[PDB]
């Protein structure tokens, strides 16, 4: 029997035109796909979370696919992943998403090289969290560091977990701090 | 133009269940929001009529996105909301009753129910529950619902966040009787 | 009895101005809230009808307090709200549309406008903007307004917070035209 | 010209019947009266806040009178005072309320002996704050320590201040930790 | 043992100024917090005396950490606080008045002022302003101040967060007169 | 100088367990934060390079405090963060990627892993979860973790809060395999 039971999902698309500076030619879009699932381990200590982590890869694929379909496969430049575990769970129940969300997303995207950044928390329902993103091909590209806030008002309830993926289309709208540029990426190790 | 958009958000919330027997089709509630500069922040402007008039165009934009997102034949509930930044006043949000409501109803081919609403003057990041009801008859009990809106970094003190909401049906475990969609007979927008 | 009250709050908010010319009389918006045990928390109950029926009595209690507080002849706007604790479901709050609305309208001698509403399932301490409109005609534009409600330590997971709101008039700097109280002519509850 | 301009006021009355224990014969009522006023010093450093503090005594009297009229003069057993200053102000703009709110309230109440407890903060509009209360005749009466949350959704705006007084009618609903009792008060110094 | 510690936090806040002429030395306020299991969560326990007794050692632990952090000779203000998880009750935090206060006063060589306090029953992540006053005379007007405490993931429903606060001086721009440190003469803990 | 510090906070969070078998030694995560005036609040400044350069010394200050708090030989995870006040912009926080990261890495003798980060433009009191990872190899799965930061009264609209985080080890009940500290072999800062 599946360990994955979805109560609700949210898709958010934030389009930023400017931040009071000269507007860029095209706006930035950052998008998050979230799913609220029952936590099969809430309220007890389970030493073996490996089966759960394995099955969650399919959830990763589902959410990542939705994001590509939303933004367009050719438009992805930044990503992230995140988890919010309900108060009857533990951090480790969210930590399964590093592999499940990250690997699934990277596979959907043709295996870009940058590690997918992440943030997670154990929190009360409605908790809002800033999710950091970076460039999919080289984590050090300075223009692309950014953030989007995620959260669902009534989730995760104590015995639930909220899993999320984030994708975006470009650089900060007024990026102007130099550093490594897309054109300067030369190692192709996922960093520089 | 009195309308200068900094950012927009589109939210689609799909509910499969709420721990009861899952309905055949999930519910989708969607919100389309725009954060704009408040041209009147920091002073008392006696005439907000031109602003209210022009805002209808923002209503059209947002409503059009919602219909494109959910499908025109799939709309059953709606709402409108405004959050005014702390340097503004409530009246700056009140303009949206007409601007958002009339624009959305026009987009939808003039359904009869008044569009429900909520508004506040608040700090950036304020989150607000937005109530929805049935577009053809406000009293259809199965359809009363809510969705939370908000943007983390908005409205900043001299901004306004305007939003519209559309949805596809009843609460996932609606079971409290009352007037049903099918029983609607007066067509006055209530019953 | 399905109604076990832990605590109640009564809030009266008097607004003198919002940085414009102060009206002759300030506006008062008041909310009366009750936190009760949710008899259905933690399970799916198919029949919420008895609960909805009994809750009318809670509606009467709260509405009566509001009228006693503001004065019966001074009521111009109203609303109703519910916040369900995290172990409950939205349907547990939905019972209040009838229970709170009908009870309040009865207390007020059956004004014609549907009582507006908002609800959520939320954590203890959740705060919610509650929209109000004119009791005799929902379209009276001057009267659309809001008040925030909430109780710091409620609803706890197995509780429900039910609330009613009454107010004494228009927004303090209402100036957006629309249908006025005086122009009300249809008496259908809208116009 | 007056330094006191009120935008809005709130009166809250919280009645507690129980906290899942055996209910007391009469419920506890805790009430807060708040006023949101313009801050005449927002955005600058003013060395002399003494005139403002002096005039604010009248605001203290107004709010304290409202509370007695609400709860009944014969029913008061606990109190407190609090201030929330908008973000363009400073803590000192709230600190004026120790004297202005405290002394005014004590005078309205016939000069009970216990110092009025207090809390204050400089915060964003909508900030919610727990206000602690204690027994008006002897601060150490253990049964009476309690709290009520105050706040106004849209206040204080940056250039405003929210001032508040609190009064209440008795002990915690399930007080059971011994300590100094009302009957044991014998020094009458405001402590014991 | 009735004391099972999940996590602890120590926070030291240094204030150089608040947009006025900076004082000679900055103010430091420090909070030491401990999150523990609530042995009584979910039931009404009439006898909390053994718990209150045992908590004295937790008071001593937190107080000793604060003295070791700021330096015994530098302490001029203090406070105590408790946040109880939502499955508990207020009385579960009330035990800290004696356990925290007496332990801290003992550690500090019995200063005379009553330790001020604030408490709440709240959801995980609740943030609370904690008021401090002068350790030798509660009326010393320059010393009234506050610090915010809270832990993001605590107290969970079956936990309690207990905290102590110490600080090194007056508000950075204290200028409202009243009783001064130097004018203290009663030594009753008030004046 | 473009750096004017109003206040600083140091927080050390000690985790003994998270309801599982407690590890041999607890985890400590520490955050060092500084609230400064935003020299650019309210205007678009095209050249933020001098500010970014000058901020390096603030990075060194905060990093040195963290090493002195936890001990240089005990550091295994780090992060950096910024919260910009509402009158600023995101770019005002973005300067901290280099200023914070490079300063901290220098203090730590140049560990290879990129310092993770998160930033926001927000209202005073905004709380933010900050993610950490292993300082020698970002992929070490046991070490991914987070700590919440924030100051109640900061950043005010014309301020910025800059922060660094260091920690001493893995999650208290890390058990998901993946790359281990011991298996690190590339030394590129990833694996
Ligand atoms: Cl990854
Ligand atoms: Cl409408
Ligand atoms: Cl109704
Ligand atoms: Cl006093
Ligand atoms: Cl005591
Ligand atoms: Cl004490
Ligand atoms: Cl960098
Ligand atoms: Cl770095």
């Amino acid at each position: 029997m599946s360990l994955i039971e979805i109560r609700k999902r949210t898709l958010i698309v934030e389009t930023t035109y400017h931040e009071n500076g000269p507007a860029p030619a095209q706006p930035l879009k950052l998008a998050a796909s979230c799913a609220v699932i029952r936590n099969p381990y809430a309220g007890r200590y389970e030493p073996d979370l490996m089966p759960f982590m394995a099955e969650l890869r399919s959830l990763g694929t589902l959410l990542a696919t939705e994001l590509v379909d939303t933004l367009g496969k050719d438009n992805i430049e930044v990503y992230s992943k995140a988890a919010i575990v309900g108060v009857d769970g533990e951090m480790e129940h969210g930590a399964v998403w590093h592999e499940a969300g990250g690997w699934a997303m990277r596979s959907v995207l043709g295996e870009p090289k940058a590690m997918v950044p992440a943030v997670k928390a154990v929190a009360t329902a409605g908790y809002r969290m800033m999710v950091p993103v970076h460039y999919i091909h080289a984590s050090y590209v300075r223009s692309h560091f950014n953030s989007i806030e995620i959260g669902i008002q009534d989730a995760p309830r104590p015995r639930e977990i909220l899993f999320a993926l984030v994708m975006g289309t470009g650089a900060r709208v007024h990026a102007r701090l130099g550093g490594l540029t897309k054109e300067a990426v030369s190692v192709h190790d996922g960093q520089r």
